[PDB]
Formats: structure tokens, C-alpha cells, sequence
């Protein structure tokens, strides 16, 4: 008995979000084996359309099936066995189609099929992997290429309109900041429900209410918009939910990201007070509880980003219920002056190599030398916090030189900015 399971071969993820930026996307599907195979070991893979209803019910999702005629396995779906690496793989190609909708996630559930009798499949999870496909061909302006570093920017939305993301372009016209965070909605106690709830201050709520004009223009150009969550001075907190409390709060976060058509969350474990341990939604504060919340949030929105600030007790436990952090931490950004580090089977491609405090000044600059150092170190992200038009002189000074190294194109000097809650692009600096 040789136990098998399935995953995407390029990412090593059992659940993999695919962004189509061109007409084709190629990967491999990999079966991992627990023992050395023999000469007769064999298996195939197939799209398992029937499994999608089971998957959607389990995750409370509603993904449509990606058109099967657009998906091809090489070699009739037969997996080529590598006895020395205890694995077997086959190439899978995803073609972009006509009649697919923008801004919709489709699913390719893949199953092991026709396995030889020496292979044992423990359950339906091990039998399957899943691709969650989004057509990004037209929402291409933040996409700077394969393998480049990407930007992650927090807006203090109490003060600054996130449309200022659009102030930041390279000379080649690409948008610098791949991911932006609305900092921040809060976790707070709801006495009427006896559980935590998402609590949005009036500035956060105004953005959500007006997401068509103040948030969706970013997404139309390919920027991912995340809702920031932050502790907020009561017994609830992002690193102190029980298993049940985390499951419930994760569903509320996913419901915000669905209702307002956002791209995921940032969790920042700060400002909470000590929990009431008699409340069943709460538990002793711990990095294990934080990891539980991240895992449950990814299960509730597998198509969306689950990201963390590495501060407090938010990051560090590398498995939940046997599932490695690679499956439920998409990006981790560190405190100003530090570089993030991976846990579990994450790589530094999921990590920030610099965090720049744009309002107060700390964390260094995205210079040519720093860009090269971060590439050499294998980092995926650079993070910035609290840029504002009033400080664009400083902000853009700290971005000089790095873009030529990361992208072959420097960041251009700003010519537009946005005022709070106002969709109008104003002239920078004339209209300040
Ligand atoms: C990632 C990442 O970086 N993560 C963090 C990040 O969080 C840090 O960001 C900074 O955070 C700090 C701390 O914020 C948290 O606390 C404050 C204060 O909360 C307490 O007081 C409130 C009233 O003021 C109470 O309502 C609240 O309940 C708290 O009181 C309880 O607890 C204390 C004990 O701690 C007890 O004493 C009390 O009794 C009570 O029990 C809080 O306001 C913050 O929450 C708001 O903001 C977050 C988003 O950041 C939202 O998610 C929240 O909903 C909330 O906003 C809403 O409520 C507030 C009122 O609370 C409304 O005003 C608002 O409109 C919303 O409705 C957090 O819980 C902040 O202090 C920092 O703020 C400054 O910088 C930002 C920009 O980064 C500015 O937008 C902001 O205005 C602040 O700016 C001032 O200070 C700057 C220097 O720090 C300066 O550059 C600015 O020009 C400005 O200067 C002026 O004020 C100075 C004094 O503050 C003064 O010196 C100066 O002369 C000027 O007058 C910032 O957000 C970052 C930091 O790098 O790092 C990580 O740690
Ligand atoms: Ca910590």
C-alpha cells in the first residue's frame, strides 16, 4: 500500500489560483507517492466535473466549471512515473476561451483516475487537486511579467483615497502596486450575537458603499484590493479566536469580500485586549489560533488572497489540521526594517524583502541596490504603508532606481493624485 495524492506540480499546491494573462497557461499535475513505485505502477488524471458540486457545497462557494474543451492534458492524461522521486506528472494546458466572463472564478477539479492496484487513495481530498481560474487578459495593467517582484501597499483610508494607487506607474506605463490594502476594518465584539464581528468605521464603510467608483477602477486595471482587518481595543482579536470562533469570523470576512467584490484580506494582530476565555468564540491568544483563522479564511474564500502582517501573534505556526501554510498564507509582509520569512513549505516568493513606512520614514528605500539584493534573496514582495499625496516627494524619492532593476523601467514621477472620497483625478502637484 502506496498512498497517493494530487497537487499542482509548479506551485506544490492542492488548490491553485490561476491567473490567465495571455491566451494559454501551462503547468503540470503531480501525483505524490509515499513509497518507491514499481514497474507496473501507473495512473491517469481527468477533469472530475461531478466533484465540483461536492467542492462548492463544502466551501460554500459557487464556482462554475471552466469549459472542459479548453483544458488539455498531454499524453492522454497518463502520468509519467519517476521512481526516484516517488512521483508522477503530466503537463496540463489551460486555453483562454470566448464566452468566459471577466471577474469570475471558474474551477478545474482534477482527479486521479485508473490507478494501478499498488496505489491507495486515502480519501476524496487526496484524490483531487483544484485549479481556480480567472481570466486576467484585460485587467492587465498591474501585471509586470513572469517572476518579477510585486508591490503590496497599505492605505490609511481614514485619510487617503486608495485611487492614489493609480499615481504610481513605471515609465513603461505599468502600475507599480500589484496588491493594495484598505487599512483597516476591525474585529470587535458583537454583544447581540455573542461573537466577534467585522466592524467598519465610517471611512472604511464609505469606500465599501462606493466600491464601484473608488475601488473597482483599481481592480479593472488588475490591482488586487484587500480588506485590512485589525484588532480594535476589546476582547476580540485575530490571534485569539477558538476553532469555532475562527470558522464563523472567516465566513464573515469572506462574505465582505464577496459582497463588495474584493480580492482577499490582510490580518494584523494589534490593539486587541485580553480575551474573555469563558466565551466559546475566543481562546488563549496564540499563533496557533491565528493560523487557525488564516486556514479557515482560505477555506471560506479559496479563490482570494489570505495575507498577514508579521507582528504580534499573527504568524508562525506552519500547519493546521495537517494542511501546510503554503495552502493558506499567500503573502506575508513584515514590520518596517525587517524581511519576512517563510514557514512550512512556503518560499521567499510569498515574503516581503522590504517594508517602507511612507508616513513616518522607516524601513529604507526601494533603491537599485536593494532591488538587486531582494532578487538575489528570492523575495516576492516589497511592502509600503500609508503613502499620501502630501508626502509624494518623499514617497517617490524612496522608489528611485529600484524599478529599473526589478522591471527594466523606473517609477515615473507622479502627475495625478486623488482627494479623499473624490473620484476626480487632480493634477499633481498643481492641485494640492
Ligand atoms: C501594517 C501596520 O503598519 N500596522 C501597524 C499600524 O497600526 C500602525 O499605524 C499607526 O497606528 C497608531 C495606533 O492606532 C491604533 O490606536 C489608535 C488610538 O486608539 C486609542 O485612542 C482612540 C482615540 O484616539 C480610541 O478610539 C481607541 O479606542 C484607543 O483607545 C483605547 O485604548 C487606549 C490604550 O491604547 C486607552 O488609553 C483608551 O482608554 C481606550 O481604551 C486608533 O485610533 C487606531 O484605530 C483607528 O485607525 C485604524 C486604522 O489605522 C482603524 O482600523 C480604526 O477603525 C480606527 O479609525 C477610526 O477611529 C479613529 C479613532 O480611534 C478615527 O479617528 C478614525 O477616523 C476612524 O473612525 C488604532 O486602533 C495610530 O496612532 C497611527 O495613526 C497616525 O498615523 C496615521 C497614518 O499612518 C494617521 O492616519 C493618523 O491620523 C495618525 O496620525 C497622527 O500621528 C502621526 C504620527 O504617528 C502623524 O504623522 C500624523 O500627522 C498625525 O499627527 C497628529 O497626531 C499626533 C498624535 O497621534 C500628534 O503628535 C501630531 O502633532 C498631530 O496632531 C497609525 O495609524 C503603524 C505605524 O507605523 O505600524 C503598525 O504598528
Ligand atoms: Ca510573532
Amino acid at each position: 500500500e502506496n498512498n497517493a495524492y494530487l497537487r499542482d506540480g509548479k506551485s506544490n499546491l492542492v488548490s491553485k489560483v490561476v491567473e490567465l494573462h495571455g491566451e494559454t497557461y501551462a503547468t503540470t499535475v503531480k501525483m505524490g507517492l509515499s513509497k518507491t513505485p514499481n514497474t507496473a505502477t501507473s495512473a491517469k488524471v481527468k477533469i472530475d466535473a461531478a466533484y465540483l458540486e461536492t467542492y462548492n457545497k463544502a466551501h460554500n462557494t459557487d464556482f462554475a466549471l471552466y469549459p472542459q474543451d479548453l483544458v488539455t492534458f498531454a499524453n492522454e492524461g497518463i502520468l509519467t512515473v519517476n521512481a526516484n522521486t516517488k512521483s508522477a506528472e503530466v503537463e496540463m494546458t489551460i486555453r483562454a476561451g470566448e464566452g468566459l466572463q471577466e471577474d469570475k472564478t471558474y474551477a478545474i477539479p482534477v482527479a486521479i483516475s485508473d490507478q494501478s492496484s499498488d496505489i491507495t487513495i486515502k480519501d476524496e481530498d487526496a484524490k483531487h487537486c483544484i485549479y481556480l481560474v480567472k481570466d486576467m487578459r484585460n485587467a492587465g495593467d498591474a501585471y509586470k511579467g513572469e517572476g518579477v517582484m510585486q508591490g503590496y501597499l497599505f492605505f490609511e483610508v481614514n485619510d487617503v483615497n486608495p485611487l492614489n494607487t493609480l499615481s504610481f506607474q513605471l515609465e513603461n506605463g505599468k502600475l507599480l502596486w500589484d496588491v493594495v490594502v484598505l487599512f483597516a476594518a476591525n474585529i470587535n465584539y458583537d454583544a447581540e450575537a455573542g461573537r466577534p464581528r467585522v466592524q467598519c468605521n465610517p471611512n472604511v464603510q464609505y469606500l465599501l458603499d462606493n466600491n464601484e467608483t473608488l475601488l473597482q477602477p483599481l481592480r479593472r486595471r488588475g490591482v488586487k484590493v484587500l480588506l485590512g482587518l485589525l484588532g480594535n481595543h476589546d476582547i476580540t482579536g485575530l490571534a485569539q479566536l477558538s476553532e469555532q470562533g475562527a470558522k464563523d469570523f472567516a465566513r464573515e470576512v469572506a462574505q465582505y469580500c464577496k459582497a463588495y467584490n474584493l480580492d482577499g484580506v490582510n490580518y494584523d494582530d494589534e490593539y486587541s485586549n485580553s480575551p474573555d476565555l469563558s466565551n466559546p468564540s475566543l481562546t488563549n491568544p496564540s499563533t496557533a489560533a491565528a493560523a487557525r483563522l488564516c486556514y479557515e479564511t482560505k477555506q471560506a474564500m479559496p479563490d482570494k488572497l489570505v495575507t498577514v502582517f508579521d507582528w504580534g501573534q499573527m504568524y508562525g505556526v506552519a500547519t493546521v489540521d495537517g494542511v501546510d501554510a503554503k495552502e493558506w498564507i499567500d503573502i506575508v509582509v513584515a514590520n518596517y526594517g525587517s524581511a519576512a520569512y517563510p514557514i512550512g513549505q512556503m518560499t521567499k516568493k510569498q515574503c516581503s524583502g522590504i517594508s517602507m513606512e511612507f508616513n513616518l520614514g522607516g524601513g529604507g528605500s526601494l533603491s537599485a541596490s536593494k532591488a538587486q539584493s531582494m532578487i538575489d534573496g528570492g523575495y516576492g514582495w516589497f511592502m509600503g504603508f500609508a503613502p499620501s499625496p502630501a508626502k509624494y516627494g518623499s514617497v517617490f524619492s524612496r522608489l528611485q532606481g529600484g524599478g529599473e532593476v526589478l522591471y527594466g523601467s523606473n517609477v515615473a514621477a507622479p502627475t495625478i493624485f486623488y482627494k479623499k472620497n473624490d473620484p476626480t483625478p487632480y493634477k499633481y502637484p498643481d492641485d494640492l
